[PDB]
């Protein structure tokens, strides 16, 4: 739903490339996020002593956090918009425990697009980038609605 079937197919085609190395994609996305938007690192209490890129890549904790997150995103993308049951818990934790504003979900979406293009340019051209942006926009719109239902504006 929402995106066309062709758009979902582009999203899931590049996602299959992510699934060849979920850990490495997760590390690179977090490192890109922290470099581009340094305020985001303050949300990760156990990462503040990781001062260099190589320390971040060596951290098993960071790698596991990234795989957990990308696993949840991949499960959501595979629902092709039919994701209320998957978004509800994610909104509860990110609104009420981790305290993540919707803007930070924009920042990580930028980092996702950047890493996917860096690693898979032949499988992530303009049409696929547009499809993935629409899929992440839908994710962000729906999770922002769930934030409000819980009493959080996410601003
Ligand atoms: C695509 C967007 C995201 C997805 C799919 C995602 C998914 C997840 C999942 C599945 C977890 C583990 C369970 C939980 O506590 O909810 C998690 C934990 C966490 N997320 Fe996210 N997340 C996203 C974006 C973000 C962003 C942008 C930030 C901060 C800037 C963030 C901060 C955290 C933190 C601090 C934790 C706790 C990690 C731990 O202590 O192990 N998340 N995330």
């Amino acid at each position: 739903m929402v995106l066309s079937e062709g758009e979902w197919q582009l999203v899931l085609h590049v996602w299959a490339k992510v699934e060849a190395d979920v850990a490495g994609h997760g590390q690179d996305i977090l490192i890109r996020l922290f470099k581009s938007h340094p305020e985001t690192l303050e949300k990760f209490d156990r990462f503040k002593h990781l001062k260099t890129e190589a320390e971040m890549k060596a951290s098993e904790d960071l790698k596991k956090v990234g795989v957990t997150a990308l696993t949840a995103l991949g499960a959501i993308l595979k629902k092709k918009g039919h994701h209320e049951a998957e978004l509800k818990p994610l909104a509860q934790s990110h609104a009420t425990k981790h305290k993540i504003p919707i803007k930070y979900l924009e920042f990580i979406s930028e980092a996702i697009i950047h890493v996917l293009h860096s690693r898979h340019p032949g499988d992530f051209g303009a049409d696929a980038q547009g499809a993935m942006n629409k899929a992440l926009e839908l994710f962000r719109k729906d999770i922002a609605a769930k934030y409000k239902e819980l009493g959080y504006q996410g601003g």
